[PDB]
RNA sequence: AAAUUGGAGAGUUUGAUCCUGGCUCAGGGUGAACGCUGGCGGCGUGCCUAAGACAUGCAAGUCGUGCGGGCCGCGGGGUUUUAC
C-alpha cells in the first residue's frame, strides 16, 4: 500500500522473419514517503501488464532510506555503469533539486529537500540504478559509531 | 567573500539495445535593433558604425583696491584775443 510512479515506458522489437515483433518495459517506482521506496522494472507484451508487472517487481526490491529531518544524513556520490548520481542534502525548503528520475525516486522515498546532478550516461534505467543504489548505501552518525566502536561499543555508549 | 543556504535536464545514429560522440533546445543577461501592439508615472539610460567631414550659436575667463590712456559724454573750477 504506497504510491506508485512511472519513471518510463519504452517499446522494443525482436525479429521473426515477416514482421517486428514487441515488447514493452516499464519502469516503477514505488513508496510510502517515510523512508521505503522500491524500484522495479518489468516487461510484458502489453503496456499495462508489463506496469503491473514492474509494480510487483518493485515492491520486492525495497530500500530503507535515513531520512534525516527531510534530508539525506550525508553527500554521497555513487556509479552504475555509464551512469553516475550526485545526492548532496540540503537544507529545509530547497526542495528536491534534481532530475526527471532521481526526483520519483527520491520523493516517494520521502525525502523532501536535496542536491543532485545526473553526470555520464543520462539513460533512465542505469540513472534509476544507481540512486537506487546511492540510497541503498547512506549512513549515520549511529549507523557509522556501531561501524566503527564496534568491538567493544558499549564501553562508551 | 559569516545559518555547509547550494548543483533538475530533453531530443537525435538502431528493427530494437548499451556505450562513445557531435548537433540542438529549455535558463539568465543587453548602451540593443527589427515585427505586431502601445494608456500614465518615477528613476536610470540612449552613435556599439566613419578617431569620417563639419554651416551656425554658445563652451574660460577675471581684477579699476596693481597702471596709464583712446572714444562719447556729464558736472565743477582758474584763466593772455575766449581759445586754452
Ligand atoms: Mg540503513
Ligand atoms: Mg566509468
Ligand atoms: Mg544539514
Ligand atoms: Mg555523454
Ligand atoms: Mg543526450
Ligand atoms: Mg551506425
Ligand atoms: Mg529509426
Ligand atoms: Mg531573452
Ligand atoms: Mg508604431
Ligand atoms: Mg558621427
Ligand atoms: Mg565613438
Ligand atoms: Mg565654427
Ligand atoms: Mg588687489
Amino acid at each position: 500500500d504506497f504510491e506508485e510512479k512511472m519513471i518510463l515506458i519504452r517499446r522494443t522489437a525482436r525479429m521473426q522473419a515477416g514482421g517486428r515483433r514487441f515488447r514493452f518495459g516499464a519502469l516503477v517506482v514505488v513508496g510510502d514517503r517515510q523512508g521505503r521506496v522500491g524500484l522495479g522494472f518489468g516487461k510484458a507484451p502489453e503496456v499495462p501488464l508489463a506496469v503491473q508487472k514492474a509494480g510487483y517487481y518493485a515492491r520486492r526490491n525495497m530500500v530503507e532510506v535515513p531520512l534525516q529531518n527531510g534530508t539525506i544524513p550525508h553527500e554521497i556520490e555513487v556509479e552504475f555503469g555509464a551512469s553516475k548520481i550526485v545526492l548532496k542534502p540540503a537544507a529545509p525548503g530547497t526542495g528536491v533539486i534534481a532530475g526527471a528520475v532521481p526526483r520519483a525516486i527520491l520523493e516517494l522515498a520521502g525525502v523532501t529537500d536535496i542536491l543532485t546532478k545526473e553526470l555520464g550516461s543520462r539513460n533512465p534505467i542505469n540513472i534509476a540504478y544507481a540512486t537506487m543504489e546511492a540510497l541503498r548505501q547512506l549512513r549515520t552518525k549511529a549507523d557509522v559509531e556501531r561501524l566503527r566502536k564496534g568491538e567493544a561499543h558499549a564501553q562508551a555508549q
